């Protein structure tokens, strides 16, 4: 064709297109206000209308990077608020992009999004498409490589959720619980993404792949290879389109892909038939979101060609991608019931034996047991997730974030209190999502709701390094991750952190807070006592954590509280220190 920014327009429809513009430009524009960059998207969206009417016109041959990128470039105040973009702006396409992306912020600091029910409830009535696109905005701003098609996708659920409770008698107990819960699945989706964007920029198109394989051969075990390798080949662009920033590409062949499976859902699952019979928007979330399929009754005995056969050396020679791949598709169909990350630490030994074996004497010999090796590595994490959730279902979700607020703080003392805090919070509620599930879901959810967590720690600390051992954890391996940060013990060469009083004073501003605010404060408290006296016991910490939490609690309940923290606080600071020897 002659004008890609009208086949988008054309394709993707106007609604969507402008949703998608306004959120590739808060993405990289974190802090222009929503009613300015409303005004970029409104001229884009004009320039592709006008584009749609006569493909030949000037500029209209422009690629969507070009056209994007010269519109940012427009912005008002650019070298003052965006010194850094301003830089790239001197540059052209692809290197604009790149710089573009360099400089995308994982940790902007705004400011939480605290629902105002009746003052949104009126925005909202006088201006839905205003408030809707602010939603947008917002959410965009704060997760910078969120995916565009799932941000329309929750941007709907907002929408409904205050077309349901704005006419009602109680505006905040309709609202609160439901915008609540679409926050958890903001956090939990963009954590996913920005996974897959870490893979892709750290890892390579081959690692998100292979990560791609494995999981959806768990979710489709009825495809074939053939199915399954196109599917994955087709969603690996997807998101490698949305991580480069072409969100207009991502969303038009996200659809693609959707319409395909949904046209081969005989052949690929038939969990996907609820799925298929929805709109655009909702049939692709649908899809993966889906849930796993029943194994078929004729999955193939695989010892036969991945063990016994006596040409496995020729095999992997002469086809070593697709034979690899398709071991990992076999064995990942096979087991729903292991994490993405332990199905990819299998393949990798797989790999690991052939390389081994077919170099010496008598490889059939040598290969033979290749399976037996896998036994090791499924028990290790199986024992970590039964200790982990035995240990949550004992003492709840507050006292596991503390345990593993403690457990990293030793592995990286040089982290900052909020990350470590943030992490271990973090950490500690795949406990209540995961443990409570039917046994054989918990390895899977566990081991792959770490990741996401560890992929946020190592985001950070690309922006932030203070710890060579977490740099190698971080960049080493994807697979080999969450075992890397596992065996990390306390960093021995360490420098206790010097005593600070003011840091574990509390006061009366405490009080005042809501529950889960609170006991941010206490956590914060806790990791500094760690950095403060590393060699310290959990279960030291965990006795001088409560003494100031009973400490906390006395002194919110006094009628005069600020000398109740002014008497008591000061003893409780000086003891601790002779409790943490
Ligand atoms: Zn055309
Ligand atoms: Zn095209
Ligand atoms: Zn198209
Ligand atoms: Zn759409
Ligand atoms: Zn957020
Ligand atoms: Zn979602
Ligand atoms: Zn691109
Ligand atoms: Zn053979
Ligand atoms: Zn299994
Ligand atoms: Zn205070």
């Amino acid at each position: 064709h002659k004008s890609e920014i009208a086949h988008r327009f054309n394709d993707l429809g106007e609604k969507h297109f402008k949703g998608l513009v306004l959120v590739a430009f808060s993405q990289y524009l974190q802090q222009c206000p929503f009613e300015d960059h409303v005004k970029l998207v409104n001229e884009v969206t004009e320039f592709a209308k006008k584009c749609a009417a006569d493909e030949s016109a000037e500029n209209c041959d422009k690629s969507l990077h070009t056209l994007f990128g010269d519109k940012l470039c427009t912005v008002a105040t650019l070298r003052a608020t965006y010194g850094e973009l301003a830089d790239c702006c001197e540059k052209q396409e692809p290197e604009r992009n790149e710089c573009f992306l360099t400089h995308k912020d994982d940790h902007p600091n705004l400011p939480k999004l605290k629902p105002e029910p009746d003052a949104q409830c009126a925005a909202f009535q006088e201006d839905p498409d205003k408030f809707l696109g602010k939603y947008l905005y917002e959410v965009a701003r704060r997760h910078p490589y969120f995916y565009g098609p799932e941000l329309l996708f929750h941007a709907e659920e907002y929408k409904a959720d205050f077309t349901e409770c704005c006419p009602a008698d109680d505006k905040l107990a309709c609202l609160i619980p439901k915008l609540d819960a679409l926050k958890e699945r903001i956090l939990l989706s963009s954590a996913k993404e920005r996974l897959k964007c870490s893979s892709f920029q750290n890892f390579g198109e081959r690692a998100v792949k292979a990560w791609s394989v494995a999981r959806l051969s768990q979710k489709f075990p009825k495809a074939d290879f053939a199915e399954v390798s196109k599917i994955v080949t087709d969603l690996t662009k997807v998101h490698k389109e949305c991580c480069h920033g072409d969100l207009l590409e991502c969303a038009d062949d996200r659809a693609d892909l959707a319409k395909y499976i949904c046209e081969h859902q005989d052949s690929i699952s038939g969990k996907l038939k609820a799925c298929c019979d929805k709109p655009l928007l909702q049939k692709s979330h649908c899809i993966a979101e889906v849930k796993e399929d029943d194994l078929p009754s004729d999955l193939p005995a695989l010892a036969a060609d991945f063990a016994e056969d006596k040409e496995i050396c020729k095999h992997y020679k002469d086809a070593k991608d697709v034979f690899l791949g398709t071991f990992l598709y076999e064995y990942s169909r096979r087991h729903p019931d292991y994490s993405v990350s332990l199905l990819l630490r299998i393949a990798k030994t797989y790999e690991a034996t052939l390389e081994k074996c077919c170099a010496e004497a008598d490889p059939p010999a040598c290969y033979r047991t290749v399976f037996d090796q896998f036994t090791p590595l499924v028990e290790e994490p199986k024992s970590l997730v039964k200790k982990n959730c035995d240990l949550f279902e004992e003492v709840g979700e507050y006292d596991f974030q503390n345990a593993l607020i403690v457990r990293y703080t030793k592995k990286a003392p040089q982290v900052s209190t909020p990350t470590l805090v943030e992490i271990g919070r973090t950490l500690g509620k795949v406990g209540s999502r995961c443990c409570k599930l039917p046994e054989s879901e918990r390895l899977p959810c566990s081991e792959n709701h770490l990741a996401l967590a560890l992929n946020r720690l190592c985001v950070l600390h690309e922006k932030t390094p203070v710890s060579e051992k977490i740099t190698k954890c971080c960049t080493d391996s994807l697979a080999e991750r969450r075992p890397c940060f596992s065996a990390l013990e306390l960093d021995e060469g360490y420098v206790p952190k010097e005593f600070k009083a003011e840091t574990f004073t509390f006061h009366a501003d405490i009080c005042t807070l809501p529950e889960d605010e609170k006991q941010i404060k206490k956590q914060s408290a806790l990791a500094e006592l760690v950095k403060h006296k590393p060699k310290a016991t959990k279960e030291q910490l965990k006795t001088v954590l409560g003494n100031f939490s009973a400490f906390v609690a006395k002194c919110c309940g006094a009628e005069d509280k600020e000398a109740c923290f002014a008497e008591e606080g000061p003893k409780l600071v000086a003891s601790s220190q002779l409790a943490l020897a």
